[PDB]
């Protein structure tokens, strides 16, 4: 039994809700919140900009030190950093950005990072400003993630389309 509330159950392990991931993170304090990161951990907009804003820029400060030490992530890769005031940990996951020409096949690799964590609060990878079709992203999620994932979908109109079209 966990503290996530009001989710619709899509499969054995995938749940979905119309929610602001920032607000859901602050209420739940999940062990892991997933950030829709880029390889430079520059959290300027979309989910990443919102999560970082909610940390009063502490996420960005930590991320800049991470990059200075380790260099950029790979597209499809991830790193675990602090969750600050939002979660115990933040799993920064880089889905392919269609608006940069990155290969969509890397979306499966990106979701594989979730399998290293038993329970996660997450957005749909590569959705929003990353330019992929969120229906495709949901399908890859369901077909790749085996651990328990609670998906937050900010847009109510999109949430309803994802549910209604789910196979
Ligand atoms: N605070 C947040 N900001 C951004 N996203 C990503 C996102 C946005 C959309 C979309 C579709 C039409 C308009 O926006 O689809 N995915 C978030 N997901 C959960 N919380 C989020």
């Amino acid at each position: 039994v966990n503290s996530f509330s009001g989710y619709l159950k899509l499969t054995d392990n995938v749940y979905i809700k119309n929610a602001d991931i920032v607000e859901e993170a602050k209420k739940v304090k999940p062990t892991v919140v997933v950030n829709a990161a880029n390889v430079y951990l520059k959290h300027g907009g979309g989910v990443a900009g919102a999560l970082n804003k909610a940390t009063n820029n502490a996420m960005q400060v930590e991320s800049d030190d991470y990059i200075a030490t380790n260099g950029p992530l790979k597209v499809g890769g991830s790193c675990v950093l602090s969750g600050h005031n939002l979660a115990k940990h933040c799993l920064h996951v880089v889905g392919p950005n269609v608006n940069k020409g990155e290969d969509i096949q890397l979306l499966k690799s990106a979701y594989e990072n979730f399998n290293q964590h038993e329970v996660l609060l997450a957005p749909l990878l590569s959705a929003g400003i990353f330019g992929a079709d969120p229906i495709h992203s949901l399908r890859v999620c369901v077909d790749t993630v085996r651990t328990n994932v609670y998906l937050a979908v900010f847009d109510k109109n999109l949430y309803d389309k994802l549910v209604s079209s789910f196979l």
